[PDB]
């Protein structure tokens, strides 16, 4: 089924500004700080909240990036957010998705927020990931979360 791993982080601003940073943008965020990682994601289907669906594509100066994906929830009262790569050329045919699920709380001293973002990798049963290539896939997005988070620490006036 699922393999999980979580960061947990800090925002000065206070966490719902943050949230519409992921539940619009978290498929185009990586590509705020470094667009090599993919050209982002437009949206195939849906008005843009829960159940939207996008595709995610090429790179800074290359095709490479062909995945589909899903919103598959927003739990704003909570102010968490699912959404999905529902699999896509080369993790594929070992993968069955990608999804993250990211949070928002307040700081419970800061005024500002926490920031948790949670990646599980779905596998197919078959063909499942090993447990050190989980590991560095998720470093690759994560190194990429830390890199748009001090962006976000040289200008705090910007909520990413």
């Amino acid at each position: 089924g699922v393999f999980c791993y979580e960061d947990e982080a800090t925002s000065v601003i206070p966490p719902a500004r943050l949230f519409k940073s992921f539940v619009l943008d978290a498929d185009n965020l990586i590509p705020k700080v470094a667009p090599q990682h993919f050209t982002g994601a437009e949206n195939l289907e849906g008005n843009g909240g829960p159940g939207t669906i996008k595709k995610i594509t090429f790179a800074e100066g290359s095709e490479f990036k062909y995945m589909k994906h899903k919103v598959e929830e927003i739990d704003h009262a909570n102010f968490k957010y699912c959404y999905s790569i529902i699999e896509g050329g080369p993790l594929g045919h070992t993968l069955e998705k990608i999804s993250y699920e990211i949070k928002m709380a307040a700081a419970p001293h800061g005024g500002g927020s926490i920031l948790k973002i949670t990646s599980k990798y779905h596998t197919k049963g078959n063909a499942s990931i090993s447990e050190e290539e989980i590991k560095a896939g998720k470093e690759k997005a994560a190194g990429l979360f830390k890199a748009v988070e001090a962006y976000l620490l040289a200008h705090p006036d910007t909520y990413c």
